[PDB]
């Protein structure tokens, strides 16, 4: 069959989604995590010279966003018609919006970055975070089924989902003002091959 | 009949790929460029708060990546297979990517924020460009063709070419060590559907 090989560094990140709908279609692949000085040697021969990269079948493929859409629509996690499709991506590009809003918190909070944390809650991470659930709210209440589009699990699910769940155990109260998000993510989290793979899968923070 | 709308502000930004892919489909649509007050009546109502907004028979999709791929697929302007749509939709991760790195750069000379445009340039745009180049003729001398991905046009180089033409009527040397993106970006704007929008959509500053 396919050959899948995941090239990313040895935590969750940008390389977690990936892992993620293959565990949800029982996909074997290659889940191979490199530290900084391996990444330093191989990246020349990544497509922007970045991680993560998807070779299919020795067929290379760069960005963690085209990545996870690929290996969606390939397993039926993409949405249901074209249309949702866009939908589901207009969420994870507001997703990475937020992130790029938030870098400097998060940079911080994981120990790579010099800053203030209390204070780059404060003025950066809290905004972010309101203005980022207060849409994702929006959706989740028009939402009966309690996922982010349409009435089946999609790959934003688990970007959204697994952030989530990452944030409160660098910031407890994350989830503050925002119950549906909240519940969203517990349902996300316990579809039994999601739970499987959270269990199973090697133990990083972040 | 399908109707479409976009809407967006009387600029080109994040709006214009989209109406591309409209002039080379032959495709009518509503082109409702708004003011200052006009989006702040219907802010509220869009899903991220924020334009590009298209409406497809009266669907909101926002969020110009989003908006481009969805109208690139109807319309065979994303790729020859899903893999190359994959490829296409990483290396407009990339130039997205690029665009944040230049965001500093980019509102001080539209206007838009304070900076020295002697400094922002010299530190900020021309490295961010410099690797991104690298990158963008990788693809290019990879391909016999002239376009980035396959033998066919695809929406990233409507992207990239549109932001070249743009960046250049406020850095004149912009482009100067690099004659192959020059030739994509000029033969992607010759492109016949494409050069009559271009000579034919209202004049704007960016």
């Amino acid at each position: 069959m396919v050959h899948y090989k995941l090239t990313y560094f040895a935590i969750r990140g940008a390389g977690e989604c990936a892992r993620q709908i293959f565990a949800l279609a029982d996909q074997e692949f290659e889940d191979v995590r490199l530290d900084k000085e391996q990444f330093a040697k191989v990246k020349p021969d990544l497509p922007f010279g970045q991680v993560p990269v998807l070779e299919v079948d020795g067929k290379q493929l760069a960005q963690s966003l085209a990545i996870c859409r690929y290996l969606a629509r390939q397993f039926g996690f993409a949405g249901k018609s074209t249309f949702d499709e866009a939908v589901v991506d207009s969420l994870a590009d507001q997703y990475s919006d937020y992130r790029v809003e938030i870098k400097s918190f998060f940079y911080t909070v994981i120990g790579m970055r010099e800053g203030d944390v209390e204070q780059l809650k404060k003025e950066v991470l809290l905004p972010a975070r309101d203005k980022f659930f207060g849409f994702i709210t929006k959706f989740l209440k028009k939402s009966p089924s309690g996922f982010l589009v349409g009435d089946s699990l999609t790959w934003v699910d688990l970007l959204v989902s697994e952030h989530n769940a990452t944030m409160l155990t660098f910031v407890p109260e994350f989830l503050e003002g925002y119950p549906e998000v909240k519940e969203h993510m517990e349902k996300i989290r316990a579809i039994p091959k999601l739970k499987k793979w959270i269990e199973t899968r090697p133990e990083t923070l972040f």
